[PDB]
């Protein structure tokens, strides 16, 4: 099968990010440098029983517990956040938790290593409900991974869903790239602080405060948090929540901003139509050779109206229901022919760059090897199927 339109925005997408990631499931944190410390800001979607979201907005305030002269301020960036439950007891009070965090748009603290381990402890109260949970853990600090496993202690089975106590559960993980410094892991050894305040649609509101540090090799986190006004017939007082959608529910401008590029590729004459010829030439230069039919097949997908040709906002439309639906195990597969242009099984560094080029994104010879390195688990120096799926999950 012809490699799909939205198969040509996803590969574009990876090149985007340098990562044979998926680039599309993730949910997206805005830090910004505020007199010495950061502000961040995030905007995130619970899903209901019965379809349907519940919105809110994070406000956190990050503080460092060392002095103003020993760190290089970042400027503004992105943190890509993918959150996910890989194991749960019913009840919600035995709960392993996953997340990959990256730094987007680094530091090397000698005190945080490749592999570090962590322990937490949560005290507090939602709608005068107190609680108690511990959990331990690890992860990859420059990789951006890690695992928690945690217990609900006192208070269990919580009077409210999980969920919202998820983004109180670790940013000394989070990678970063060369050009970000990580004020995270240069905090160390003394650590540092944040303050959140989470806000509901309908009213609920959850604060924590929060307490890192580093006791001899494993990360100390120490958390308080107090969530008020919460409808007591709501979703979350009746565990009515099935999960965080990792996206973004509008999309965002800056997304707007990076589809608007890749729909500039398509359209060669930049009258903000395209046809089949154009098209064409684009599927043309990633190996493909296909017929005009099936040409308009892959316009058919995107247009609405039936004149022949698609613009801009059907463009978006069609990235809007990719982005709330999700990448599928055929457009993995069309995914990985795409990048290997030669058919042999392997996607080489050589193939990365003609490849990039096809899609007018452009990579350094560091970034190009990183990108390869990351998903190469086996050392070869290049990226066989097993290992790009693996990333693509
Ligand atoms: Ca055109
Ligand atoms: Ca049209
Ligand atoms: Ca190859
Ligand atoms: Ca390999």
């Amino acid at each position: 099968l012809i490699p799909s339109l939205t198969t040509v925005i996803l590969v574009k997408s990876m090149l985007r990010k340098r990562s044979f990631g998926n680039p599309f499931k993730y949910n997206t944190e805005t830090l910004y440098p505020a007199d010495g410390g950061l502000e961040g800001a995030c905007d995130m979607a619970l899903k209901l029983v019965g379809g349907g979201h519940l919105n809110c907005s994070l406000e956190t305030t990050y503080r460092s517990k060392k002095p103003a002269t020993n760190l290089k301020m970042p400027g503004v960036y992105n943190v890509d956040h993918r959150l996910e439950r890989i194991k749960e007891a019913d009840d919600e009070t035995y709960v392993e938790l996953h997340e990959v965090a990256v730094a987007r748009y680094g530091s090397v603290s000698e005190l945080i290593k490749e592999n570090m381990p962590m322990k937490l402890y949560m005290e507090g109260t939602v709608n005068n409900h107190h609680f108690k949970c511990t959990s331990e853990g690890e992860g990859k600090p420059y990789e951006g991974t890690q695992t928690m496993r945690i217990k609900v202690v006192e208070g269990g089975p919580l009077p409210f869903a999980f969920d919202i106590l998820a983004t109180s559960f670790s940013r000394t993980f989070i990678k970063h790239p060369p050009g970000i410094p990580d004020f995270f892991k240069q905090s160390f050894p003394e650590g540092f602080t944040w303050e959140r305040v989470t806000t509901y649609e309908d009213g609920g509101v959850l604060t924590a405060t929060q307490d890192t540090s580093l006791q001899d090799g494993c990360l100390i986190y120490n958390v308080k948090v107090r969530g008020m006004n919460f409808p007591a017939n709501g979703p979350v007082m009746q565990k009515k929540t099935l999960g965080w959608e990792a996206s973004n529910g509008q999309l965002t401008e800056e997304q707007i901003a990076e589809f608007k590029e890749a729909f500039s590729l398509f359209d060669k004459d930049g009258d903000g139509t395209i046809t089949t010829k154009e098209l064409g030439t684009v599927m043309r230069s990633l190996g493909q050779n296909p017929t005009e039919a099936e040409l308009q097949d892959m316009i058919n997908e995107v247009d609405a109206d039936g004149d022949g040709t698609f613009d801009f906002p059907e463009f978006l439309t069609m990235m809007a229901r990719k982005m709330s639906y999700r990448v599928t195990e055929e457009e993995i597969r069309e995914a990985f022919r795409v990048f290997d242009k030669d058919g042999n099984g392997y996607i080489g560094a050589a193939e990365l760059r003609h490849v990039m080029t096809d899609l007018g994104e452009k990579l350094t010879d560091e970034e190009v090897d990183e990108m390869i390195r990351v998903a190469d688990i086996d050392g070869d120096g290049q990226v066989n199927y097993e290992e790009f799926v693996q990333m693509m999950t």
